């Protein structure tokens, strides 16, 4: 065990996480499968940085057609601030953002809204993780790998302050850190 | 996938899982509680994230991820997305999916020194041979293959065949 | 002189942009007076690196209003479409914006900017450039604040470039055809 | 007045400011006067010199180019780059434009920076001086003004995004900054 005492209860362990990729991938395979010669460019998997880097390396390899990588690095103003746009356009491309949890859902919306006006031939939310407050915020989420508890977790990529990412098996930190 | 393009498999995916199995135990035996910090994974984007995440959980002691995107000018890079904490005291690891000139890899090794980690050591996957040519000792090292242009893993030919669980080589027609 | 052999004819001469930009801050003054006070916060002045630097510098010192710097670099993927290479430092949300611009034609960077800046939605957001050539005339970005209606000559100077060259000039010329050749 | 009673003192005007540049631009172009076809490279850090390098360019007798870098902090000379350089300075004649020197802690990572990317020549030009700066580990050839520890504001300079757009240099009543 990395960290004892720290995980309080295990909510996902790592069986179940690639099973839900392995079937998350073939539902969007099956999804994209006309697009990979109806139109001449492979999909386009678009990560925040950088919770969302474990999941989107499983998925991509998980998903039955060619994809490509792109990744975004953004800042909270203290809406939220670029620190590392796109490195290519992203015009007449199908695009799929791919997230690892969506709470509130506020970045997720400024992230859509900021894509779209890229003008993408399409554009879907792919997420790991969603909790209950991502009722609030109406984004379309065409793509949910679990539905979990209002609790904060950490473990495959999700952290608290940098750390825990690296878990296979997503479990609640102990209120105790 | 890619019907045509890759002419053969260079490392299969099972053969790929099985070395960074060795190398996290191996790095993981080298920096395991006096420090009090984790184990800092910095890796260039984007070739090597997904040898950057397999191996961050081979790894079997706490290890942390910070990431830097780079640019060419035109030896010397830009930086597009620098780090997003400061690695003073801190036990750096740099790693890369593949190593062959290792002009951006001195640079980075110059550049992250200057920001005084308490230890920094590099980690590729893929070496080449004219990494001798490169001054840049290198403490872990998953495979050494020849100067053929290998995809897959991660590994890029404008921009695809990143997808490939397996390394494969790409056919000369395609390139 | 400084590139001689280079600028061919003198545009604007650099009396002539002093006189123009002090007229300019003192409108855009009046016209930012009233909120100025009324909402409590300073006039927020955006401007894209790098040619328009020079221009927004003068143009803060000729508002008689207490006027923020704020700046964006950004960069082309190709051919508007366009990278943002450093964000803005803070928020935009009810603030009013001016876009500080140094020359705008086919006004592709305009569009996206102004596009891009209205989403972070601010109390208000108007367009002031130094020159505006005719292709921008009559574009869709509205402009409240035009320095000089320039011909369709390509110009350095005061900011302006060819190859990263001739920003220093206090003055805008017409730059000869054998230099951009 | 832009600011009724927030100044406190003007420590500079702007008539001895520009009269200062005016003497910095003839002795920075007769130095670099002296062969390369290569322009000299101003590089000023955001926000605060960004005032200065255009007065200071227009002021410099030779052809000179503009190169901007945009900074933060991790918690600190300690720092994190939010806009690096747009251009390769290797070989290049380049002159570090600041605002202000006080601890000198970001002007010593600035040069140990540039210096990796090996220009040609590398010097540093400051409009202002604090106490804890004359006798810094980095050389700076060009100085304006030699100013006391008080905190300043205008020409660029500021507190909380504010007071930049001052002609001149006044210095800050404690009731702001408290
Ligand atoms: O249980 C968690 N573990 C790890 N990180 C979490 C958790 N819940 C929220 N987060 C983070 C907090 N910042 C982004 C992310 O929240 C998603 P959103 O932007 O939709 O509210
Ligand atoms: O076989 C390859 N497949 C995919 N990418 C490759 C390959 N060989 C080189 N590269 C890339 C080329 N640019 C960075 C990287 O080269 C490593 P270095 O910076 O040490 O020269
Ligand atoms: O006469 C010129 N001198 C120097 N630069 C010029 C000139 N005309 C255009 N430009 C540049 C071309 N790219 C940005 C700038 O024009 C703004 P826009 O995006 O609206 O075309
Ligand atoms: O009197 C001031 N007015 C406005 N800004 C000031 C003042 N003194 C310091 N500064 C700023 C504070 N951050 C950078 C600069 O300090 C100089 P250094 O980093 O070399 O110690
Ligand atoms: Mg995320
Ligand atoms: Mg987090
Ligand atoms: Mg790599
Ligand atoms: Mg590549
Ligand atoms: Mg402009
Ligand atoms: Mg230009
Ligand atoms: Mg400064
Ligand atoms: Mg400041």
């Amino acid at each position: 065990e990395l960290y004892p005492g720290d995980i309080k209860s295990v909510l996902l362990t790592a069986e179940q996480i690639q099973a839900r990729i392995a079937e998350l991938g073939e539902q969007i395979g099956n999804d994209y499968r006309e697009l990979s010669a109806t139109t001449g460019q492979d999909l386009l998997l678009i990560t925040v940085l950088k919770g969302a880097v474990l999941f989107v390396t499983d998925l991509a390899r998980a998903i039955p057609v060619p994809t490509q990588f792109e990744f975004m690095a953004v800042s909270s103003y203290g809406v939220v601030r670029i620190l590392k746009d796109l490195d290519r356009d992203i015009h007449g491309r199908d695009v799929l953002i791919v997230e690892d949890v969506v709470d509130s859902g506020l970045t997720l919306s400024w992230l859509s809204r900021n894509l779209t006006s890229r003008n993408p031939r399409s554009l879907r939310v792919c997420t790991l993780l969603r909790k209950p407050d991502a009722v609030h915020a109406n984004v379309e989420i065409a793509y949910v790998g679990f539905d979990i508890p209002n609790d904060f977790v950490v473990g495959y990529g999700l952290d608290y302050d940098e750390r825990y990412r690296d878990l296979s098996y997503i479990g609640t930190l102990d209120p105790r850190v």
